């Protein structure tokens, strides 16, 4: 609790040496409580580059683009997909930067946030995303989101490349059985990320049920959908916490679990992004509330009786009353605590 106690966003600036290690990072950034924020900034070394150049990636198809359809006012919206036939890297930038779908003009992120808020239902902008894939070079060993090597490897752990255009956006959502996530901002303009602090994270939801009364009957995780756009000035009418942070291209952003997070890009632009877990993740997994309705869903067996052999015929007979502490770093931490 000492930690981080305003569960701010935290920015960390690896050197080589510290970079070269993922998980011992991701143990490092935890003991700092950059966890309690439920997202992470990582600058990597300036000499750290995943690939020599993005000029061969002009062919490289999107097999399901979405046009994404907002709904709403008042702070409140509905984002619905409408997939569009596959389209090349080339037409979508082609797209992306005409007249019709260009970023527009702006002095400051304020005034591009306001514009975003202001336009999010009109002219729908395509989103290139879910692209199965990697913009990583096989030799490339450090942060390769391809094959990071975590405890999840023992079972969503495939990297997916995403094209934004100005305005697509990604809804309010927690990673599928509430995982950790790296999303690294290969190429083009920012993204900007909206977090929920995951101890808060149950204020969001209780906001979110209350605002989708028929969304939530019809699903327990009606959030998991990744439909629900709700603004920062309606976070802050209903006392949610929050906080803002903007990524730029070579950046990494680091999700925690249970932290509930949004945003958009601000023009063309290609992240790439994967899942992953910790010690810490076990329990979680274990207490994720999953969409009934619908999904991604992972056998926790494996990960208990491995890393909870103790508590293994405990959980297995439903008697694991164990309550999860979200300012608590994994326990791979302790080297540095
Ligand atoms: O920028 C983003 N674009 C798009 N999606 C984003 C995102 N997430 C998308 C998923 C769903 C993944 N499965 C595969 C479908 C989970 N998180 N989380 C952060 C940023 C983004
Ligand atoms: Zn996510
Ligand atoms: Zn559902």
């Amino acid at each position: 609790e000492t930690l981080n106690p305003s569960a701010r966003i935290m920015t960390f600036y690896p050197t080589m040496e510290e970079f070269r290690n993922f998980s011992r990072y991701i143990a490092y950034i935890e003991s700092q409580g950059a966890h309690r924020a439920g997202l992470a900034k990582v600058v990597p070394p300036k000499e750290w580059k995943p690939r020599a150049s993005y000029d061969d990636i002009d062919d490289l198809v999107i097999p399901a683009p979405i046009q994404q359809l907002v709904t709403g006012q008042s702070g409140l919206f509905t984002q619905y997909n409408i997939q569009k036939k596959a389209m090349t890297v080339r037409e979508f930038r082609k797209i992306a930067n005409s007249d019709k779908y260009c970023t527009p003009r702006y002095s400051e992120f304020e005034e591009l946030e306001r514009k975003y808020w202001k336009n999010l239902t009109f002219n729908p902008p395509i989103y290139g995303a879910d692209v199965n894939g990697t913009l990583y070079e096989k030799h490339v060993d450090e942060w390769n989101i391809g094959r990071l090597r975590t405890i999840l490897d023992l079972v969503v752990n495939t990297p997916y490349l995403y094209f934004g255009m100005w305005k697509t956006s990604f809804a309010w959502h927690t990673e599928d059985m509430d995982l950790y996530s790296i999303n690294y901002l290969h190429f083009g303009e920012p993204k900007s990320w909206y977090s929920v602090p995951p101890e808060h994270g149950k204020r969001l939801e209780r906001l979110a049920k209350g605002f989708f009364p028929g969304s939530a009957q019809s699903c327990e995780a009606f959030l998991r959908h990744k439909m629900t756009l709700i603004s920062p000035l309606m976070l802050k009418k209903y006392g949610i916490p929050f906080d803002k942070v903007t990524q730029e291209a070579g950046e990494f952003m680091i999700t925690f679990p249970y932290g509930y997070h949004a945003g958009f890009n601000h023009g063309f632009n290609c992240a790439e992004s994967t899942n992953f877990a910790t010690r810490r993740w076990i329990e979680y997994g274990k207490q994720a509330v999953l969409c009934s309705c619908r999904m991604v869903k992972i056998s926790m067996d494996v990960f208990v009786r491995k890393f909870q052999p103790e508590r293994y015929k405990l959980w297995k007979a439903g008697k694991d009353n164990t309550v999860i502490d979200h300012t608590l770093p994994t326990p791979e931490a302790a080297e540095f605590l």
